[PDB]
Parts: C-alpha cells; sequence; structure tokens
C-alpha cells in the first residue's frame, strides 16, 4: 500500500534539465519551482531578473524576510552564483503540511547556473551541513524542517524518465516522479529495499565494492571505484566515473556492443546516435551492475541498470535518438539522475543509510528489467573506501 498520496507525483522534469518540486517562500507565499539536489546543501533561489527566469524571489514583498547581512559567492566547475543570505518562511505545497523558517540564499548574480527552459528558479540542496556555503553554520533546509516539525529524518526519491523525448508542453504536463518527505511510499517500487551505509555525512557518500558489465567483472582494485569518493547526486545528469574506471568501463561496453560501431563522439557523450523508429537495439548493449556495501558485515548487494537508463533519449525526423549518459569524472563516482531513474532511492538520514529498490516507473523492455539483488559475500569492503 501507498501511504503518502499527498506527495506522490509531486515532481516534474527530466534527466537533461533536472527534477523539481514546487515550493513557496515568504509572506504572502511566492511560488517557485526548485531543483531537487542531493549533491549540495544550500537552498538557493533566483532573487533578481535573469533572461532564463520567468519569476524570482522578491524579498521586499515578504513581511517575514529576515536579512542576515552576509554575502556568499559559490563557484562550481558547472557555473557560479553570488547571493545574499537571509531567512524566511518556506512551505512545500505537495509535501508535509508544515511551514518552517529556513535559510535562503537570494541569488543576485550568476554565470551558467540557470538553464534555459528547465522550469526551475532555485535549488534545494538536500545534503549535509559540512558542504553548505559559506560554511557548516548555515543550517540546510532539511535540518531546519526536522528540527522545527515532527517530520521524520528521511526522504525518498522516485525520478521517472519517460523513455522518450518530451517536448516543452509535454514536460510541463507530465508527472516526473515523487519526493516523499518523511517516509517511504511502498507503491513506488517493486521487490525489496536493500540498504548501503552512508559512509560519512557530507555528500551522500557510499562505497562501491564491485562493478560488472553483462556479468563480467571489471576487475579493478575496488579503491578505484571510489576514488576520491562515490556519491548519490540527483543534481547531476549522468553516471560519472573516475577516469581509469571510465576508460575500463567504456572499453567493456564497446566490446559488448561490438556488433555496431559508434563514433568516438558518441562515447564522449557529445554526439547523438539514431535508429529508425522503434528499432533501438537495446539487446546489443550490456547491463551494468554496481555492488554496494551492505549493512551486515561482509555482505554486499547489487543494483543493475539497463541501457534504457544509461542511454538518454533526445530529439534529433521520426528516429529514436539517444546520448550516452556515462562520463568521466576527476572528483569520484557520481550516481546521477540517469541511474536514479532506475530505482526508488531512500535517503534514511536517521539510520545513516541509503536504500535502493527497483522503481515502479523504470524504463525497460520485455526481456530485461533493472534489479536490486543480494546478498553476496564480500570481504574487506572498508578497504574499498578512499582516504586522504
Ligand atoms: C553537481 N552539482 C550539484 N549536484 N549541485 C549544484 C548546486 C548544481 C546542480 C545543477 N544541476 C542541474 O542543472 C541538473 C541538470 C539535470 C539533472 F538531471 C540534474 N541537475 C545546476 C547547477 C548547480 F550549481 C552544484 S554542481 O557541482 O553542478
Amino acid at each position: 500500500r501507498g501511504s503518502f498520496v499527498e506527495m506522490v507525483d509531486n515532481l516534474r522534469g527530466k534527466s537533461g534539465q533536472g527534477y523539481y518540486v514546487e515550493m513557496t517562500v515568504g509572506s504572502p507565499p511566492q511560488t517557485l519551482n526548485i531543483l531537487v539536489d542531493t549533491g549540495s546543501s544550500n537552498f538557493a533561489v533566483g532573487a533578481a531578473p535573469h533572461p532564463f527566469l520567468h519569476r524570482y524571489y522578491q524579498r521586499q514583498l515578504s513581511s517575514t524576510y529576515r536579512d542576515l547581512r552576509k554575502g556568499v559567492y559559490v563557484p562550481y566547475t558547472q557555473g557560479k552564483w553570488e547571493g545574499e543570505l537571509g531567512t524566511d518562511l518556506v512551505s512545500i505545497p505537495h509535501g508535509p503540511n508544515v511551514t518552517v523558517r529556513a535559510n535562503i540564499a537570494a541569488i543576485t548574480e550568476s554565470d551558467k547556473f540557470f538553464i534555459n527552459g528547465s522550469n526551475w528558479e532555485g535549488i534545494l540542496g538536500l545534503a549535509y551541513a559540512e558542504i553548505a556555503r559559506p560554511d557548516d553554520s548555515l543550517e540546510p533546509f532539511f535540518d531546519s524542517l526536522v528540527k522545527q516539525t515532527h517530520v521524520p529524518n528521511l526522504f525518498s526519491l522516485q525520478l521517472c524518465g519517460a523513455g522518450f523525448p518530451l517536448n516543452q508542453s509535454e514536460v510541463l504536463a507530465s508527472v516526473g516522479g515523487s519526493m516523499i518527505i518523511g517516509g517511504i511510499d511502498h507503491s513506488l517500487y517493486t521487490g525489496s529495499l536493500w540498504y548501503t551505509p552512508i559512509r560519512r555525512e557530507w555528500y551522500y557518500e557510499v562505497i562501491i565494492v564491485r562493478v560488472e558489465i553483462n556479468g563480467q567483472d571489471l576487475k579493478m582494485d575496488c579503491k578505484e571505484y571510489n576514488y576520491d569518493k562515490s556519491i548519490v547526486d540527483s543534481g547531476t545528469t549522468n553516471l560519472r566515473l573516475p577516469k581509469k574506471v571510465f576508460e575500463a568501463a567504456v572499453k567493456s561496453i564497446k566490446a559488448a556492443s561490438s556488433t555496431e560501431k559508434f563514433p568516438d563522439g558518441f562515447w564522449l557523450g557529445e554526439q547523438l546516435v539514431c535508429w529508425q523508429a522503434g528499432t533501438t537495439p537495446w539487446n546489443i548493449f550490456p547491463v551494468i551492475s554496481l555492488y554496494l556495501m551492505g549493512e551486515v558485515t561482509n555482505q554486499s548487494f547489487r543494483i543493475t541498470i539497463l541501457p534504457q537508463q544509461y542511454l538518454r533519449p533526445v530529439e534529433d525526423s521520426q528516429d529514436d535518438c539517444y546520448k550516452f549518459a556515462i562520463s568521466q569524472s576527476s572528483t569520484g563516482t557520481v550516481m546521477g539522475a540517469v541511474i536514479m531513474e532506475g530505482f526508488y532511492v531512500v535517503f534514511d538520514r536517521a539510520r545513516k543509510r541509503i536504500g535502493f529498490a527497483v522503481s515502479a516507473c523504470h524504463v525497460h523492455d520485455e526481456f530485461r528489467t533493472a534489479a536490486v539483488e543480494g546478498p553476496f559475500v564480500t570481504l574487506d569492503m572498508e578497504d574499498c573506501g578512499y582516504n586522504i
């Protein structure tokens, strides 16, 4: 049974541009669409006109706005934002029926931060205070929500990829998934939930202990899979792998799919590949299994994804086109939105663990499905974690 009907289907979006939830800020409430981001810890909202924003937070119109008299500059590789810190009353209309006083970074200037046509105006960083900007004294939203209300210290995400391109109108009219705040909705997954420990509370850090491509062991020292960390990040599109792991994985995926040759640009995630309508040869592409440390000593479990997760549908014609959604990283493994689309993911902060189950909305075919299976006996799993 599904016990969180009020929160089911409260997300919209897609892997290319992000999944967002409606929120309100200020008095009277100002509605904004906000990116759900498990890879950052600031609640940061557009607060000044921008060519890609149709609306923004207007602090002068909120009677409950409190100015913290402090600026913040946040540069990323992917862009940058500058803002002004304050607090205000915040609600999630399709969430728990509560209003909390939370920190808000009011974005006044930005570079390559906002995405044209994404339909979101801010980011909800759901990770821990350690990585909050400017520092860990800026309490993240979820910490405020738990402290001020009786909402349990857990949230869960079901990101739903359509399996085909959605145009501007369809992506606005379509349900993109669910963010269950304070619980688990059992209608969103099939099979069992398997849990991996949160290694440390900063990002949602986990430990990968084995990687297979179509059941063939990638056979690298497991420290390589987590060099320099492995995280679960709804604010990244792709599955991102450390350089050496990416090189080994692409070699293995090319070998498994060798009956068709794809240009170098496809494997670089830059160029699309197209097939005649309905003829995508899913079967030539391998499944990918990531084994994660279990909660029991010397036990692991695996999550298996299909090419329907790691090939991202894009518009070209009536052809079915895709981009390869696995890419190289110099900051560790990132299990991004395309991986999360295969699973219902439970961020059980209270028990310092992350749960995975097969998603009721994952894209598959009649021959293969995504999977979450276990247990497997795995020794010296702590050695897979990277230090320094
Ligand atoms: C990886 N990153 C992350 N998790 N959060 C940040 C806040 C971020 C995320 C986005 N996310 C996105 O734009 C996005 C796009 C498609 C998706 F499926 C998910 N997220 C945009 C700006 C930004 F600063 C910083 S980042 O280092 O870039």
